[PDB]
This record gives C-alpha cells, sequence and structure tokens, in this order.
C-alpha cells in the first residue's frame, strides 16, 4: 500500500554515498509504525513522508529512535518526490521537527542551502590531545571537532579508536580533514555514540566551506568524503553567510510495503 | 531487473522472527554483486535463488561474508518461490554450498528436517561457571553450550554480557533454556562473536527437540525463541533419528533491484 525506495546519497554510482530508506504515504500511520518499519528496514535512516492538500511532512527514524535532522536522507526523499511523486519538479519544501527544509533539483544534483559556520581555532588540553588518535597540524571547534591532518593520505590512513573519542564529549563528531588529490579537500566523520563512521555528512560543510574557501582561495569547490562507502559533495560559499551542499543520488531497490 | 523480497522467517506477525532478504535471478550474476547487494540490504542475511532449468541454487550473505549454511532464510527463500514464483508448490529443492536443502510446504508451513542430536551433560571449569552470567540447573554440550534455567521468567531476564561469553571458545553459540508458559520450551540464543542475540535459530532445535522430549515425554512440540522479535517454532521427533523444524513466513516488502 506504501511506496518504498532505497537511495544512495550523495552517490555517483550504486554501493557509494549514504543509504536511505524513503516511504511515501498517501494517509498518516502511526510514529509507533514508522518505528517498526525503520527498525524492519535496518538502514541508517528510513524517511517518511506524507503527501497531503499542497505539502510535504517528513520525518526520518533510525532502527532505534525518532530524529530531528537529517540532511543526507532529506537529499534521497527530495531525489525519490521529483523522480516519482512530482516529476521533475524543481523546488521541493518539506515540513519536520526542526521546521521548513527546501531542496532544488539542478539537473541530477539536489542543492541544499545551510548556515556558514567558520569554526574557531583551539588548544586541546595533554588528556584531549591523547583521546584524538592522531597528531594533527591544527585543531578547530564547531558543533564537532574539526582535526587537521597533514595530507589526504593520513586522513584515509586513520582508524578510529570509538571507546577514546567518546571521552572527547564536548563535540558531537570527529572531523579529520586535508586537501584532496583529486578534490580541493577531503574528510572523514566519526559517531563515537554510535560507533561508525558516517558514510556522507553534509552538515560538517557548515565548517569545512568556509575553512577551506579560506585557505583554498575558492568559493566553489568540490569535497569527497573518503569512507568505505564515500562521497562526493559540490560546495559553493553564498552571499548571506550561507553555503550550498549538493549532491547526487542513485536508487537502488523500488518496492511496496504490504500494509 | 531482479525480484526482491523482505521476509520474516518463523513470524505469526509482521516484525517478528528472522528478518531476510530475498533475491530472486533468472541468469548469474558475480559473488561480489550479490556481496555488494547484502551491504546494501544491510539484512542479517541475503539469500540469492538462481532459477535455472530443473533446479534452484541457493547462496546465502550476511552484509560482510558468504556463509555456507542458514536455516532460517532458506525458510525466507522457499516461502517466496511456494508465494510468487512456482505458485503452491509443495517440494522445494534447494542446491547450497552444503549440498541439498529440501523445504516442504504444509499448508503455510514451511517444513525442515534436520538431524537429531541429543546433547551431552557437561560439568564447566569454576572459569567457564564464571563466564556463562548465570546459575544453571544443568549444563549440556554440542555445536553450542545449553544451559538450562529454572524458568521462562530467568530466560526472559538474561542479559548477555558478549565479552565474556566470547571467552566460552569450545562453543559456536551460547543456549538458554527453560520449561514455557505459553509453550512446551523457550530458547534464546546467543552469537558472542556477531555481538548480537538471534531473533530464531532453527539449528539449536536439533538439541533442544531430544533434550525436551525426553524430559517431556511428547514428540510433537511447539518452541518459542524469546528474542525482542520473538520466534515460535513447530517441533516434532521423527523415527530415523530426525526432527522437523517448522515455521510461518510474513512478507514485509516487494520490489525490484536496478541493477
Ligand atoms: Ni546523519
Ligand atoms: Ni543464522
Amino acid at each position: 500500500a506504501m511506496e518504498y525506495y532505497i537511495v544512495d546519497s550523495f552517490a555517483t554510482k550504486l554501493f557509494k554515498g549514504n543509504p536511505a530508506g524513503v516511504c511515501v504515504l498517501d494517509r498518516r500511520i502511526p510514529l509507533e509504525l514508522m518505528q517498526k518499519i525503520a527498525e524492519e528496514n535496518n538502514l541508517p535512516e528510513t524517511a517518511f513522508v506524507v503527501k497531503g492538500k499542497g505539502n510535504y511532512e517528513l520525518r526520518w527514524f533510525t532502527p532505534k529512535a525518532e530524529i530531528d535532522l537529517c540532511g543526507h536522507a532529506t537529499l534521497a526523499a527530495a531525489y525519490v518526490i521529483s523522480n516519482f511523486i512530482d516529476v521533475n519538479v524543481k523546488k521541493i519544501d518539506f515540513f519536520t521537527q526542526s521546521g521548513k527544509l527546501e531542496v532544488t533539483r539542478n539537473g541530477n544534483l539536489y542543492e541544499m542551502i545551510f548556515p556558514e559556520i567558520m569554526p574557531i581555532e583551539i588548544e586541546l588540553s595533554p588528556q584531549q590531545a591523547n583521546l584524538i588518535g592522531c597528531v594533527p597540524s591544527d585543531v578547530y571547534s564547531s558543533r564537532d571537532l574539526i582535526l587537521l591532518l597533514n595530507s589526504e593520505q593520513e586522513v584515509i590512513n586513520y582508524k578510529p579508536n570509538y571507546a577514546q573519542l567518546r571521552k572527547l564529549t564536548d563535540w558531537l563528531g570527529i572531523i579529520i580533514t586535508a586537501q584532496g588529490s583529486n578534490t580541493d579537500f577531503v574528510s572523514r566523520y566519526f559517531c563515537p555514540e554510535l560507533d561508525s563512521e558516517d558514510p556522507v555528512t553534509g552538515s560538517s560543510h557548515c565548517n569545512l566551506i568556509p575553512y577551506w574557501s579560506e585557505k583554498l582561495g575558492k568559493h566553489k569547490m568540490v569535497a569527497a568524503q573518503l569512507s568505505n562507502r564515500g562521497g562526493i559533495i559540490q560546495c559553493e560559499v553564498l552571499k548571506d553567510n550561507t553555503v550550498k551542499i549538493s549532491g547526487e543520488a542513485v536508487l537502488f531497490m523500488q518496492g511496496t510495503i504490504k500494509i
């Protein structure tokens, strides 16, 4: 009865990027049923789109809980809307727990506008320096901890110790970043409480874009997220202290949930 | 191009039992592609059925590797064959890494015949007794370690310590069992190296059936696997040192993989 899609966000090819389930509903279903569906899919997130008169309500669930924001699964939901629901629509508005989110389709690229957040350089305490599991060139701070490494090779070589990273309670996630070989810059994002590496992270680019824009002297850049799956992020510094984050999406599976 | 199904095995209702992906192919695809598909699904196993002239080849992949046996995903594959491929076929033969497997559909129950394996009573060493995290009434040994608890409540109350259970290297899995409140007997199965509790385990019933058959004086019994999802297993002692293990299956999602 409900249309269901598995989509790879920020992916140039199948099995890359950040995978999400996307469930498109004609009518409301209980939040407890959305949670059971997300647990059954066992994908990092299942997005639920309620198509109503004049608007889309969007919720996201991990296999364990409802969450209030998810940029990468929002890109997957916009891909589903413009490819199957309102074929070739350019502007997709979603009403969520965190307010209205807009996604713009530009060719086959999905664009999201986020606040520009230049991080601040900090000095780690001797104890914090022993928890990061590397010797960075510089350390920056925002919602996440940003570790500047000396090369793309050092970013690739890093092996997270989640037990140690969980002790860095001042930050949500741990970012490692460096200049890229094939791209302007690269990064990897670690989720210590989830014991996992995020395949592709849009919101880290709120910090990474102003930081690399200043270092490289560029307003338009390409970034790679060097996770196992890997992601490509189109980056642009906009006028009013905002940044544009864009990515491609790929369809893995199209079906129906029998409820 | 390939039909894809998500099925709950040993489940009387959706979101119960042991979930599996089932991919039905007209032609062979590379083993590396089957692995990528299993990793993309992120389900405990994805079963791949190759329908050829006169036979079915069956393989199973976890999100990490190909495996050589999987009774619960085999039940899901048989459910898919008899409900969608060869509608209402009663006998399903599969050719696998571990030889030929037969599944019989009896109404909506799927039957699998396994060897009867009466386990042997053992005495744990003081060190092993400290690793099991309980004080059992009796201890039995086979491929898995079997811990007889004093009630269904004690089975429900048990909370596995996988770090401690991983130190019991003499056994594959750790089984806790007791007489049931609503069923003849109950069990929970722990996979220490997988850091997980198995939702429903068919092969543990190779030991549990002869053991409870002798204790209860019954040839036909019903068992429950008291995992979070939960499973119901129809049990029967057969004539030639074999046992019959049966379960229901439920369809969660039907779709197509775009490859
Ligand atoms: Ni995320
Ligand atoms: Ni199994």
